[PDB]
RNA sequence: ACGAGAACACGUAUGCCGAAGUAUAUAAA
């Protein structure tokens, strides 16, 4: 059970509702999609990382 | 399998214009 730390150093649109909205967290629906569509790019299985994985906001 | 994805804060125009470094100032002894 580890703890991920993220730095950025470039700034970071996140959204909402519309382009010029701003907002400073987001969920573990964006999360989650990420690592989805990266597992997707780097053609890994996807089973593994589906149904066992438990991520925070 | 991200309220996403396309998307040059771009284009036009300058330090310009009138102005004298002048006026007196026995090269005495």
């Amino acid at each position: 059970t580890k703890v991920f730390k993220l730095s950025f150093k470039t700034p970071v649109h996140f959204g909402k509702k519309r382009l010029s909205d701003g907002e400073m967290t987001i969920t573990a629906d964006t999360l989650f999609s990420a690592l989805f569509i990266e597992t997707l790019q780097l053609g890994k299985d996807t089973d593994w990382l589906l149904n066992d994985l438990i991520i925070s906001d």
